[PDB]
């Protein structure tokens, strides 16, 4: 038996909860896991809001990310001992995930873990692998330094983020657009050329094709701003679109795809393939891992999470935040 | 001194009149070709209709493709006996293009050609290697035969017919989308599957996420048809855009994009870079050469070529115009 932080609804509101548990609780797979480190998202804050949309049913243990090393394994692909990151599929959204000392996942699901340590792997996190998605995205389709500015929306959230971190590392002049402007200094911090407000600007008049001012795109926003984002991406430049605030409705034309050359490439991190997961690990181990990350990192305590729970919920957290589980 | 056939506006009609002209009406160029092929489009029905919106102004002799000899050349990567092809940037649309003995052009807007004859180049045209061009943009995001059929929309169309020839050649499943049912028949000779009806079917309810059925698309309609077919591609699939037949406007939504990583490429082979363009026709050349193309290939002599953009423009037209200039 041991201690797992379990999310529980009772008559509408939904309280993380420290209980004592056995083996059975756990749900099934062929590696469990010790967890040492998991993360704080907006998505496992939203794992416990009310009308969140996350959770399919409670109760859950919450934490998408799970980071720490193998205690049994009935697949030979994985030993005793081997440390490794689990997230996506259904993890810490349909099945109990990282806010617990062990967790169980089946080993299709499992990524194994080189140089980088679990606390590394836990703070890039899902967030970080998704902006890494992102990168690859844009170079998959001929982006390159060197053609003009990349535009990073959403910039101050956790994807947006670890982008600018990504891109300027690789020498992309990047221009991060952020709503909150006291987070203009971090963005800067991490590479950011320039920080501007959010897009459209309240006097722009949308056209199909406005200025041509991005050599390409990372987009954690949708709507209203990835319309008028795909108007003004230069001839043969793409569009990564990783995110959603706001309703999901896209009012847009066909011809910057058309006239222009762009390409539209949707991100998803959940349901990504586990060769090509595993293979984007390397990267981030290697040749893309965020450096400036840490600077940024916080770890917090999992019997402190609820705090930091809130803050992220509130939009007022500054950071990254790993969770300190079993270390 | 030449003969052109020149497109004049007269009193909101536009014809064609067949017309002796001298060297001063030739556009600027380096590259002076004796043009021995030229072909039918529907974008050249359009430069010889009163708002077809094609044209920049008149008068100006249409035909967007241009193959033939090089009898003069100021730039040493041309030389004089070189056959060659020229299509997109401004020909047949904002200057002279096809439909005349000789026709000038940058030495940047050209493409020698090796292997290929003059009238296969034109058979092929732009419409053929915008279909190329879409079969690329496919396997650039991973599209392979035999996890799913690939739907073509307006299929019965220049770019359409070509692409089921391809896609079909390679080893894909290809499902023919046309709103016209007498082609079906032609659209099965060209390696179709099956062929349906237009979409989306009157009985089906427009979701965010419809029903996953399409592994790929090559859309060649846009508006909600395109619409359509986003919603409808599955986990990880991908459309080529490269057509308008309705309003500019695209209504969708970002799910396809971040829920199951579609993505979106537009293609446009109007401004392609020269030097992606001539590698795209060597392909054309080998490995992407449309097999069945010749069999629905008809020569009509440029003296009869009104008759034949009157049946396009009507879309009454079957199969391919290769229109002979030069006997
Ligand atoms: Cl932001």
């Amino acid at each position: 038996e041991f201690t797992a932080w379990i999310a529980r609804e009772n008559e509408g509101a939904i309280g993380l909860s420290q209980e004592t548990v056995g083996e059975s609780f756990l749900p099934q797979g062929e590696v469990t896991i010790q967890v040492e480190y998991s993360s704080v998202n907006f998505k496992d804050a939203l794992a416990l809001t009310p009308k969140g949309g996350v959770v399919r049913e409670y109760p859950i243990v919450p934490g998408i990310d799970v980071a720490g090393t193998v205690v049994e394994s009935q697949s030979p692909e994985f030993s005793v001992g081997d440390t490794v990151v689990a997230h996506g599929y259904d993890i810490g959204t349909a099945r109990h995930g990282g806010y617990a000392q062990f967790a169980r996942v089946p080993a299709d699901w499992v990524v194994k873990l080189d140089g980088m340590s679990t606390r590394t792997a836990a703070a890039i996190g899902t967030a970080g692998f998704t902006a890494a998605m992102s990168v690859e995205a844009l170079q998959s389709r001929g982006v390159e330094p060197g053609n003009g500015p990349v535009l990073v929306t959403g910039a101050s959230g956790g994807v947006g983020t670890v982008a600018v971190d990504l891109l300027s590392a690789a020498g992309f002049e990047v221009v991060a657009s952020s709503g909150k402007p006291e987070k203009a200094e971090l963005l800067t911090q991490l590479g950011a050329s320039k920080v501007i407000g959010r897009l459209p600007e309240p006097d722009t008049k949308p056209r199909p094709l406005g200025k041509a001012q991005w050599a390409a795109a990372v987009d954690c926003v949708g709507g209203a701003t990835l319309a008028h984002v795909l108007s003004t991406i230069e001839y043969g430049g793409a569009v990564a679109a990783s995110g959603l605030t706001g309703g999901p409705k896209l009012e847009t034309t066909v011809l910057p795809f058309i006239l222009r050359g762009v390409s539209l490439l949707g991100i998803d991190s959940v349901q990504y393939p586990i060769d090509q997961r595993r293979r984007l690990w390397g990267r981030l181990a290697s040749d893309l891992a965020p450096s400036r990350l840490e600077s940024i990192t916080h770890d917090v305590p999992i019997a402190d999470v609820v705090s930091v729970i809130d803050q992220v919920r509130a939009g007022t957290y500054s950071g990254r935040a790993v969770v300190a589980v079993a270390p």
